[PDB]
């Protein structure tokens, strides 16, 4: 129930809400069916349209009119935005030269430059290219302020999981918005586009950048607006309020479009219909800037020009169909489109089994065009699988389809040729960042970076403590002129022992094998200098990497590589080493297929054993220093250490070997030199975050040995790469993975043919950033360079995509 009897005569867009039943004046009451009776008529005003023109010049003031063009406007707050240029010769701000903003030039009372965030539903990123011609306003903020060529949405790319990333900092699965539709079964309760549901404050966690700005004493603008509510009339409002008095003015705002998303969906990406669309978002900027220009805040406002996702070409006949696939189509709940998402219709159903489900799903089509997976099988780069919103069964569609449950769902629900909510590395879903204003660089491109980044820098922006979020503070500082945010490394919480040779090889009793024993004081001491770290320069190029929690670990130090080893874990956290582009590759040799050595510095109480792994019959082990790349014969006796061994499923070997015996040496030629940091992770929750030795479900049979969830490589050269890896001067370069060590290849379709067709495809879609693997293994990479702090943090959040050219 409404009172809409109230009235909101002078509470026109009123910043506080007012609580039910009490009717509504604010910029979302029509989305509540709340609005005091008389809202359209003294707050949509519409009369005589949204420009001045030269009659209109100097006139009396009508209150009836949208906006006024009389001499008491600019005190008013209400002219026309383009009052200035009509009635006082002024230019448009698109006109202008653009000249470096060096400080702020703010109107006497603004304590700090305001934010505006002009946020554009569907706006993907080769718009700023390919529609230049027809976004003049647009494309002087992009070429005069800070862009990047193109910002990564989160998965799913749909609207409101990334308007509220970009409000909160936070994955999906962290806030709750996990997709435009959802099910909370806790809640036992309905998310949807349409309805009354989604108002509920329940589904939103985290803490979006306008609460955290009123926590701190910042006034914040309403950010959202009902949909009926003109383009035109929202930046009047924001214009408005930013003519209020200094103690009641808002600091942040934020502008929300639609379009292009709107008309995208209806004609596809690159329709002929969609230049219109972009034209008018164009003048919406425009008036925009002419209305900041007016009240002399052109050159003191932070103005944020940023997309929630792009938009790809997909038609009805690209649509794959459940019922093709399934016997029990009736049994499932599908969300259906650019995502799949499977449960239970009933959870009264005991014969509903999601193993049968996924391998009726699996490659059972040769141009099959989604691929389905448990969510913790996901990518873990999508970081979505930690929230009870997210089903446990997830189809991963291809770009350009739709996967639906049966087709009556597709004809009975072609019309549209546009969508979008794909796997966020994919092009045509990446969306735009720009920024303009005192605080931001002038004409600076600056690296692709991702959505999670920006709450952060909103934060920066307007002196505000950001909450805990998943951005890393200061990767963005290079976008900024000031308010940069100078982080200190974390303290590394466990120093490391040293051991020396402490074990005779008869107290050992792990059922391993080595045909070793066949034997020089020239050689003798240098294999002593190899084992206290002479070699450790070559082969740890940017320091240690520093252990964040309690643990008891050894360094150990060996001609070929080094490694951090756990004697919680039995294995290694790290194993570090420098292949050059000159090394060669070697084989195991046949006396050594089987060998396994125990090592002397390690009791055999934190050592692994053989015999665990003949007992096992599912497990394997491998190495994490490849023996293939040992610098000779008698350097490859290290890499059969025991304790350079972890738990390999023997389907994971065949993608393991092939990395190590193929790929590094295939980078190392490209890259001139690559340093690997290789290692075990343990996410048996599937959280993003590594394990306590309590929470592994997994161990060798019989043994203590926990069986890793993943498998990483860090792999850095110089980005100059006419420098050798191990002689770098200026910026890396990096890429890295987390493979899921699964018993079986069914994720790669191809799995059946030689490692070089279906291997690098399925390291691709594991790509990494080192943030992602400093989360899941509570390590601290790249400790010791001779970089800025700032760029390291960069460096740990670049993904490499492997995406064609935007
Ligand atoms: C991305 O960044 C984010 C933000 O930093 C990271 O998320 C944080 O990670 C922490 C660890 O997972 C987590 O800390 C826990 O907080 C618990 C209290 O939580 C509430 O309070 C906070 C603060 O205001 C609030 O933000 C939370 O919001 C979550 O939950 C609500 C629903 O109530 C949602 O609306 C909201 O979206 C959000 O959901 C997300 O997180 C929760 C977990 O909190 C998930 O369940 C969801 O799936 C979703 O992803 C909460 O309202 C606190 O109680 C926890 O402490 C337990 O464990 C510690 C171990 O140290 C132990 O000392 C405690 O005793 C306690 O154990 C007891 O409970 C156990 C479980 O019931 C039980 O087994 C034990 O036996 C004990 O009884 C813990 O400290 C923090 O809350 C989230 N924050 C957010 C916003 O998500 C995220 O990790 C980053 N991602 C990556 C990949 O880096
Ligand atoms: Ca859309
Ligand atoms: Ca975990
Ligand atoms: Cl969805
Ligand atoms: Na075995
Ligand atoms: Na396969």
């Amino acid at each position: 129930w409404t009172a809409t009897s109230g009235s909101c005569k002078g509470r026109c867009f009123e910043l506080q809400e007012v609580g039910p039943p009490d009717c509504r004046c604010d910029n979302l009451c029509k989305s509540y069916s709340s609005c005091c009776h008389d809202f359209d008529e003294l707050c949509l005003k519409t009369a005589r349209g949204w420009e001045c023109t030269k009659d209109r010049c100097g006139e009396v003031r009508n209150e009836e009119n949208a906006c006024h063009c009389s001499e008491d406007c600019l005190s008013r707050g209400d002219c026309c935005t383009n009052y200035q240029v009509v009635c006082k010769g002024e230019s448009h701000w698109v006109d202008d030269d653009c000249e470096e903003i060096k400080v702020p030039e703010c109107p006497a009372g603004f304590v700090r430059p305001p934010l505006i965030i002009f946020s554009v539903d569907g706006f993907r990123a080769s718009y700023m290219k390919k529609g230049s011609k027809v976004m003049p306003n647009i494309e002087k903020l992009r070429s005069c302020g800070t862009h990047a060529p193109y910002m990564r949405p989160v998965y799913p790319t749909k609207t409101f999981p990334n308007l509220y990333t970009l409000a909160t900092g936070l994955y999906p699965e962290s806030h709750g918005i996990v997709g435009n539709s959802m099910y909370d079964p806790v809640f036992d309760a309905s998310f949807h586009l349409r309805g009354r549901e989604k108002f509920n404050h329940r589904w939103w966690g985290g803490q979006p950048l306008w609460i955290t700005a009123t926590k701190q004493g910042v006034r914040a603008g309403t950010f959202f607006w009902s949909v009926s509510i003109p383009h035109e009339r929202r930046i009047l409002t924001i214009l408005q309020w930013l003519s209020l008095p200094d103690n009641e003015r808002p600091s942040v705002y934020a502008f929300y479009s639609e379009q292009p998303d709107f008309s995208g969906h209806k004609y596809g990406p690159f329709g002929p219909e969609m230049t219109n669309p972009l034209r008018e978002i164009d003048k919406t900027v425009g008036q925009l800037m002419d209305g900041l220009k007016q009240l002399r805040l052109h050159r003191c406002v932070n103005v944020i020009f940023v997309g929630d996702h792009g938009m790809e070409d997909v038609t009805c006949d690209r649509t794959e169909f459940l019922s093709n696939y399934l016997t029990n189509v009736d049994d499932i709940t599908l969300v259906p489109g650019t995502l799949g998402r499977i449960r239970a219709k009933s959870i009264n159903n005991s014969k509903y089994d999601p193993k049968t489900i996924i391998a009726a799903l699996t490659c059972k089509k040769p141009d099959q065009h989604f691929k389905p997976y448990m969510k913790q099988h996901l990518p873990k780069r999508l970081h979505y699988a930690n929230n009870r919103r997210i089903e446990d069964i997830h189809l991963l569609v291809d770009r350009r389809w739709h996967v639906a449950r049966k087709p009556l769902d597709v004809y009975k629900k072609c019309f549209f040729q546009g969508d979008h909510g794909f796997d966020n590395k994919v092009n045509s879903m990446q969306t735009v960042f720009v920024g303009y204003g005192p605080t931001f660089k002038y004409r600076t491109k600056v690296p692709p970076f991702e959505n999670i980044e920006l709450y952060n820098v909103m934060c920066d922006l307007l002196g505000l403590k950001p909450a805990p979020n998943n951005g890393t503070h200061g990767s963005l500082n290079h976008l900024l002129r000031t308010n940069t945010f100078r982080p200190t490394m974390p303290d590394e919480v466990s120093r490391p022992n040293y051991p020396g040779i402490m074990y005779l090889q008869s107290e050992f009793d792990l059922g391993c094998t080595c045909d070793d024993k066949v034997e020089n004081k020239l050689e003798e001491l240098n294999k002593r200098l190899h084992t206290k770290g002479s070699t450790k320069e070559r082969h740890l190029l940017y320091g240690r990497p520093a252990v964040l929690y309690r643990t008891s670990y050894d360094i150990l130090y060996h001609t070929d590589f080094e490694s951090g080893y756990s004697e919680i874990f039995l294995m290694p956290l790290w194993t570090s080493y420098t292949i050059s582009k000159q090394a060669e590759v070697s084989s195991i040799p046949e006396h050594l297929t089987n060998c396994v050595r125990p090592d002397v510095r390690v009791s055999p109480g934190f050592s692994q054993n053989c015999l665990a792994y003949k007992n096992d019959k599912q497990m394997s082990y491998g190495f994490l220093f490849p023996p293939y790349l040992s610098s000779s014969p008698e350097a490859k006796y290290d890499a059969f250490l025991v304790t350079n061994m972890v738990p390999m499923y023997p389907a994971f070997k065949r993608v393991w070997a092939y990395f190590q015996r193929v790929l590094v040496k295939k980078y190392a030629s490209e890259r001139n030199g690559v340093n690997v940091i290789s290692g075990p992770i343990f996410d048996y929750n599937y959280d993003g975050l590594r394990d306590t030795e309590d929470e592994i479900k997994q161990y060798v049979e019989g043994s203590s040995i926990p069986v890793p969830t993943h498998y990483y490589s860090i792999i850095t050269s110089c980005l100059d790469f006419t420098q050798p890896a191990d002689k770098c001067d200026g910026p890396l370069s990096v890429s890295s993975f987390i493979l899921p060590h699964r018993p079986d290849n069914d994720e790669s379709c191809n799995s059946s043919e030689d490692e070089s067709k279906w291997v690098e495809e399925l390291m691709k879609m594991h790509t990494a950033r080192v943030r992602d693997i400093e989360h899941l293994t509570g390590l601290d990479f790249y400790r010791k360079t001779s970089r800025s702090y700032s760029e390291i943090l960069t460096l740990k959040t670049y993904l490499h995509t492997y995406e064609s050219e935007i």
